[PDB]
């Protein structure tokens, strides 16, 4: 019966997708420049300065929790495994509460300067657009309410990243598990990612999302470096899991789930980091920011330690509080300043490789997307395509393969998957 | 185990199929800028500069048309009538007698001159990769063939066209029907996919692979001009395709099968296309040249005509006659210079429009693949993706889909279904 009018309505999610991600990047953008430049305006006065970056943030995120606790308790955190839930029919997805409130607090909390990602919300605003228009164009059963949702979430993270490859194997190796799929919901997934990066082009011409120009090469002698690197970098992924889900109950206890005291707690969070934008800027933000500045190495160990050790305490601050952000982007820059830290040790004990510390941030930048939220073949063909430096794929596999080796043996979950079994045995423990 | 190991493999046939196919384009680009790098070394007597750009580029074709005569008869022509027939368990893949003389045919026949695409010589090059490694490795079921052979073969566009999105979207179009689709078949096309654009971007760094230079974007008001475009593709589209197999069967009547009189008439068809690759070079060669020429207004009314009918009579034979190349790249200048020639005539007779004859080129150069071969969404995402124009989606879909409307009102098959069930039907003819 509906051959063909599926087809049509996933172009019609992938343009929405795609023209509701770049007014999201481009509202983060104009609140992040107008931020920065409501503190030249006040540069005389030093003092003054930091009053009105605490406040200018915290009451943009304190607009951002507040309309996550009060009108869709769901957009909160990443929304990753809201729709990684909802494709399995064990989520609802409530678009008419969770779109006004994952864009608008999704701004207020991004471009208030928290250290959260762009693609959190991109996937969750693409999971309920694809609901949307299966609402609004009223069309019956199962088949078409996940060819969808599956579009739109493949499509949001094709227009947070401009990355169509990497956009459809999220969704194979995150939300739909081995089975036997139809080709017109494989088609219309396709037109979806399709017209989301589309829509993406057409607003932004520029190519290389992380710009760090092309790096130098890593001969066969040395993929042995990458293969310790996937040993570090896969121990970490388990680790930073327990810290993820291990903040999430103990910022918990601060309030009690008390809407009152969660925002004046993201406030004083999201006012935080804020204050870490002008004081030190490595260390808040999305960390796109921070990327091509640690590849390309301008940073000394011992403050390359150092970044790394602030970006951990504000990644989980910012997400486990309950704030509607991404987990990718705190994570790509936590893996590009661990690499640069590997790759920056790697160049004094071995001279006789001609070594390079920006291909190890590089490989190691998609090294946490393997180890911690265990998707190894996205996490490379993301970073190939943000990064354009596709010589450096050989030591991609190595460190990326190794790391989710790793992330097996020594015990861990995928953390999309670890927050939504956390969110289903709550919602349970009221339905007894 | 058993799934594990198809995605391995589909990540070296991937890598072997992009870097099977840079060699065949650097190779091609070799013999091109050697009988033409020869060209001007004459540059003393013009009769005998006609006679060696005349047998320079025969003796290439001649040694295309006798490889494939001799060794390898089911590699001339494109080959997607030979993979897609692969497909469906009816054509047999010789990959130790096809993919050398698919190569070094292809190498002759293409730096011949004469005006084929290299998509034809690297998706049975493709596709032949797959089952090459799947014999060298020695793999039992039916299903791990058959997604290893559709996993190389779309991964011989996209190291073509370094177009990764219209290589998924081909073999669902053209080569696959309606089934249930196993996640593991679905995941390995994917990696041969992303690791042949992987050695493709690592070897040519072109952001575009034809570049036009930023065309103008069309108003809402002018759009129903891109719907008389498609309804022209959509009426020629089909006449094209029995002059296709209609010169196939003239050009059967030189020779009935005779291997002497097959490479003396190919070594005359070759060598025109490299006469006329001198004295008119819009006329003949491959046809990625003059796709930035015509969208730049360069050719006149008169000379697009002229342009236009010569390089139809050099399309069908060449590609009509048994040469071991495609007909995407001929027919993607063959719709660039009749969407010129709409954009011509309708920048004159509506000047309140504000018109550009190259946002009807490249709407219309997508719009005889639509027509032709009856793939829309594969040709909307090849034409952009190589020409960096996203903000013509909306032209591209009413000269696309639209042109797909009166290719099936008028009663055209697409080309390689019409090539393959007629090839089939001299497969079951001696037999039975
Ligand atoms: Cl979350
Ligand atoms: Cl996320
Ligand atoms: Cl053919
Ligand atoms: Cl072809």
């Amino acid at each position: 019966k509906t051959p063909l009018a599926i087809l049509f309505m996933a172009a019609v999610v992938g343009t929405l997708v795609g023209l509701a991600a770049v007014a999201f990047d481009k509202g983060v953008a104009w609140l992040q420049n107008q931020r920065m430049g409501a503190l030249v305006h006040t540069a005389d006065n030093y003092p003054l300065l930091l009053t009105v970056a605490f406040l200018a943030s915290a009451v943009l995120a304190m607009f951002g929790y507040f309309l996550v606790r009060k009108y869709a308790p769901e957009a909160g955190g990443s929304g990753i495994p809201e729709i990684e839930g909802a494709l399995e029919d064990q989520r609802p997805v409530r678009w008419w509460r969770v779109l006004p409130v994952k864009f608008f607090g999704g701004l207020g909390t991004l471009g208030g300067g928290m250290v959260l990602g762009r693609e959190g919300p991109t996937v969750q605003i693409g999971g309920n657009i694809g609901r949307m228009v299966l609402d609004i164009f009223r069309l019956k059963g199962d088949e078409a309410r996940h060819t969808l949702l599956a579009t739109g979430a493949a499509a949001g993270l094709a227009a947070a990243f401009n990355a169509p490859l990497a956009g459809i194997l999220f969704i194979i190796e995150e939300m739909r598990p081995q089975f036997r799929y139809t080709l017109i919901s494989i088609k219309a997934v396709f037109i979806g990612v399709i017209m989301s990066t589309i829509m993406y082009r057409i607003f932004n011409h520029e190519v290389a999302l992380i710009d760090v120009g092309k790096l130098s090469d890593a001969p066969l002698n040395t993929l042995w470096l990458y293969l310790i690197l996937g040993i570090i970098f896969g121990i970490f992924g388990p680790i930073f899991n327990k810290w993820v889900l291990g903040m999430q109950d103990l910022l918990h206890r601060v309030h009690g789930g008390n809407i009152t005291k969660w925002v004046l707690m993201g406030g004083a969070i999201g006012g935080l980091c804020g204050l870490l934008g002008f004081v030190a800027p490595a260390t808040s933000g999305g960390g796109f920011n921070l990327i091509p500045i640690a590849t390309a190495g301008n940073f000394s160990m011992g403050m390359l330690v150092f970044i790394f050790v602030a970006r951990v305490i504000t990644t989980l601050l910012c997400f486990s509080s309950g704030a509607p952000g991404g987990i990718f982007a705190p994570m790509l820059a936590l893996g590009t300043v661990l690499g640069t830290a590997f790759g920056m040790v790697a160049v004094e004990l071995f001279p006789q490789y001609h070594l390079e510390a920006g291909t190890f941030a590089i490989a190691g930048m998609g090294a946490l997307l393997a180890a911690s939220i265990r998707a190894p073949l996205t996490g490379i063909i993301l970073v190939l395509e943000m990064t354009d430096n596709y010589q450096l794929i050989l030591p991609m596999i190595i460190t990326g393969l190794g790391a989710t080796l790793l992330a097996q043996f020594t015990g861990g979950k995928p953390l999309y998957s670890a927050i939504l079994c956390r969110t289903l045995a709550k919602q349970e423990a009221e339905q007894l």
